[PDB]
């Protein structure tokens, strides 16, 4: 991985020695991609449901993660589901049991630094994963782009600087999750967030990631040329709000 310091060096350092998990692969993969090309054909807006019970930035909220993805399946364009285990705490079982219950596309949230985390994707059920430019180098990026790619899913690539785009669109990327959020620093910066989305070939599946929590901000967004939009903690803490985002 790339040179890191704080909280990033140690979840880092958990992912690498994160243990593999064997299990029999069931339902074919469901790209979430492409399911975001035909909400946008049917004019439906794309909203990423996640699930996760805490953050570094505070969130701490205890809900049923079936429940919670049953009725976010009525509604929305696929799952993220965090299996970060110490900052998060997320898990690879909880993934497995959402992933037996519903039936729209998964994408398993983690950080991703070696091979067999999305080998684990892929037996736990997900059907694509998140890649982060930021902790991982161009070679790395690209090899595990390509191993993600031979099981038949097109990662989520994400990007926080012009740098992490540079790199996303020289290693190929079509789908690019633009974080308005600093992993190292927790800061959201909107400004910035548009400013790169302005940036992003207008044939790359585009998601807006962290701090939505009205309406009015995603309809900003789509004018903007944003295909979907990735919302956790204004869901997790009012799974009802699903309802105005759609409208
Ligand atoms: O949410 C956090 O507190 C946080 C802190 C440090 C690093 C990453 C973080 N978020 C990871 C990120 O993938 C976010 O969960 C999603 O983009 C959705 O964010 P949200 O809607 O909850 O603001």
């Amino acid at each position: 991985p790339r040179y890191l310091k704080g909280w990033l060096k140690d979840v880092v350092q958990l992912s690498l020695r994160r243990p593999s998990f064997r299990a029999s692969r069931q339902r074919p993969i469901i790209s979430l991609n492409e399911r975001i090309l035909e909400f946008n054909k049917r004019n439906i807006t794309a909203i990423i449901a996640e699930y996760k019970r805490k953050s570094p930035s505070g969130l701490d909220v205890e809900r049923d993660p079936i429940e919670y993805s049953k009725f976010m399946e009525r509604y929305a364009v696929g799952l993220s589901i965090l299996t970060e285990e110490k900052y998060f705490n997320g898990s690879y079982e909880t993934l497995r049991k959402i992933a037996s219950s519903v039936s729209i596309p998964i994408l398993m949230k983690d950080f991703i630094v070696k091979e067999s985390q999305i080998d684990d994707a892929y037996n736990l059920g997900a059907d694509t994963v998140l890649l982060i430019v930021k902790i991982l180098t161009e070679r790395e990026l690209e090899s595990l782009l390509e191993y993600a790619r031979s099981y038949g899913m097109e990662p989520l690539i994400e990007i926080n600087d012009e740098n992490d785009l540079d790199i996303a669109l020289r290693i190929g990327a079509r789908f690019i999750g633009i974080n308005s959020r600093d992993l190292e620093t927790l800061e959201i910066n909107k400004e910035n967030q548009r400013k790169l989305i302005s940036m992003i070939p207008s044939n790359v599946v585009k998601v807006a990631e962290s701090g939505i929590s009205e309406r009015n901000e995603i309809e900003e967004l789509r004018k903007l040329g944003v295909n979907a939009f990735l919302i956790g903690s204004s869901l997790m803490r009012n799974p009802e709000k699903i309802k105005e985002f759609i409208l």
